[PDB]
């Protein structure tokens, strides 16, 4: 059922945002059908992960079923929020990564009838409805104004984590507007701190303390929880995530990835990129340099080949393992004063555990 | 004066942006310089029209010089916050209209050391400066909750503004993310209707309606002011300044104007374009036809030719006559309850009326 009522809502949010165009905007049909397509294609088709965890939440905490259909409408309406601004995101990001696939289907400015301006602006689209729908139906709520501080802070972090990860490859003591520069050959950037760095910012914070947050907030229960345990839990979970994606996406068959893995040929600092670099020999490095950030499939699956060689599986196993005992001991700390809340968390991160996804 | 403080306080926010960076954000001095060299390559430059008159409107109806300050330290920060959304605006335009030149200087997605995934990035940076700032000097102010709504809706008016803009040479009957089209052969899109429209969303909000709404807000005097005469002042004196724009893109030399016109080339829905094919006779419509939306020349400089031919500049002289009496008139209807506001809003046309920029 969480999922029937999710997509009732989004039924809802569709028809009040469409209408209004049509209405408010001097929105003809066919550009108005353009983007109930586009609405449908990058917000539909995922598992709703986020989306989902917020109202997982607020169903745990609310704990006269007038007040349970109030939380729970607000809560898939700020679950749709944070599902839009994903949206938003990835067909940006796709965009900025120069990315065919997403899903299983082509990325959204890779659309044969979809130009890569218009979907800039159809990523942009996609933004400002997260506030739309925020407006119309919290109107009249008490935490509506702390809700789009929060939002927009979230959103103010991922974009300066994405200014992180986008100058990964460039050193960044050559970073001048006015003067260009190629990407590094001695990669000493490239490190896991910096790798650290741009997952914080670019994933955790809109992927796993958002849903919490917004599902706290509809709840009118985030007083009640222990911040800091919730925030080192969710900063944990989010670069555990990311990492997971990172390997996946040299070693996930597209087809079970649902895209195409960009990292290689992008010069990503990716974990694989990281890891690697710290553990492995000269001549491993060497190779690696050489064989890098070159679309060239040859080199491509030099890389891929050279990572398997020198055992990065196994870090992995090591990481996973270390990141879950340290989720276990965080989780128990926070049951001791909020049981609900912690949970849900639980929840959460079992959707999240050696996903294959 | 006006224009000394606002650039204190340019100073003040520029200092508590970059700040908050190297603090909360954990960044370097390589990366911090770098957004305060964006910062000032596309927030400064320009003449601040939208800015100061925020400014303005605010001196003119605050009628204990503490209060005094209040408002006018607000003033700025709002007038900041609309220069930051026009960056935003114009670092993202550059790019979907494939543009060279803004403000005498290469665009910012031009400059040399700017890649365009990176530039993308730097305007959605931008637009998240104006909540930044907005949430630090309104944190505890009244009108905190009404100031980010209207600006959002504006925000969001604009962008679909340029939904309307980007597809104005699709046949829109054949739009379709789906399927692919090219540049419309008959152009039965380019009406006046559809025009104004285009005009009204993507330009007048946020230029006009925008400035003087948060002139009235930051003085508590919004609901002294006829907002439906304001509101049509305000979509007026936009929709001239677009027209005003597409005759320059046009005839003013690029020195002049600071940026080399591309409405041509892009196949853009000018009012010259419009207006044009509802006068012209068959075989000038014909040549239009077969020498529009096309980077060669001589192909641009027919087309061009064949504006002047038909007398363009004729019928923008009546236009402009019209909107002129058409303002005269609404501004006096304004002058009869709020003659502070009237002021200001004359100063704005000032302003604007037979501008060469
Ligand atoms: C508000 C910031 C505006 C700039 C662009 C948005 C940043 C997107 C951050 N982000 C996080 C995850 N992804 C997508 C990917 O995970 P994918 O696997 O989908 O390509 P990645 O490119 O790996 O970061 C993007
Ligand atoms: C909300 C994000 C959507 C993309 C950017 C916002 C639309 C920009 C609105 N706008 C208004 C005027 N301009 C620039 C021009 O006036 P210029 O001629 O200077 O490039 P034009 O592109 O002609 O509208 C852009
Ligand atoms: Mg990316
Ligand atoms: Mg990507
Ligand atoms: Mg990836
Ligand atoms: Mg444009
Ligand atoms: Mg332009
Ligand atoms: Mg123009």
């Amino acid at each position: 059922m969480p999922m029937q009522m999710f997509m009732q809502v989004y039924d809802e949010i569709q028809m009040f945002l469409l209408e209004e165009l049509e209405l408010k905007f001097d929105m003809d049909p066919n550009r108005v059908r353009y983007l109930r397509k586009m609405m449908d294609t990058t917000c539909l088709g995922g598992k709703y992960n986020r989306g989902l965890t917020v109202i997982d939440v607020a169903e745990s905490l609310l704990s006269d079923g007038a007040r349970r259909k109030r939380v729970l409408h607000d809560a898939c309406v700020c679950g749709w929020m944070i599902e839009f601004l994903q949206a938003h995101y990835l067909v940006e990001d796709d965009i900025m990564d120069n990315s065919v696939t997403r899903r299983g289907k082509p990325c959204w400015y890779r659309h044969p009838d979809v130009t890569v301006q218009c979907a800039i602006n159809d990523g942009l689209l996609l933004k400002s409805w997260t506030h739309m729908m925020a407006m119309h139906f919290f109107a009249d709520r008490p935490f509506l104004q702390d809700l789009l501080c929060r939002f927009n802070r979230v959103d103010y972090t991922t974009a300066v984590g994405q200014l992180y990860d986008v100058t990964s490859m460039f050193d960044s003591n050559k970073l001048d507007p006015d003067v260009s520069q190629p990407t590094t050959t001695d990669f000493a950037e490239f490190t896991l701190s910096n790798y650290k760095r741009i997952v914080k910012y670019k994933t955790a914070y809109y992927t796993y303390l958002l849903p919490l947050v917004m599902g706290l907030i509809v709840s009118e229960a985030l007083p009640t929880v222990d911040m800091g345990v919730t925030e080192e839990l969710a900063m944990l979970m989010g670069e555990y995530f990311q990492v997971q994606d990172d390997v996946m996406d040299c070693f996930t068959p597209p087809e079970r990835l649902g895209k195409v893995g960009t990292d290689i040929q992008d010069a990503k600092c990716s974990w694989l990129a990281v890891t690697f670099l710290a553990k492995a020999s000269s001549a491993q490095v060497a190779e690696f340099k050489a064989n890098y950030g070159s679309g060239d499939s040859e080199k491509v699956a030099t890389v891929r080949r050279l990572y398997e060689e020198a055992d990065l599986q196994g870090d992995y196993v090591a990481y996973e393992a270390a990141v879950a005992e340290q989720v276990k001991e965080l989780i128990e700390k926070l049951r001791l004063c909020s049981p609900g809340f912690a949970a849900s968390v639980e929840t959460l991160w079992g959707k999240t555990y050696k996903r294959q996804k």
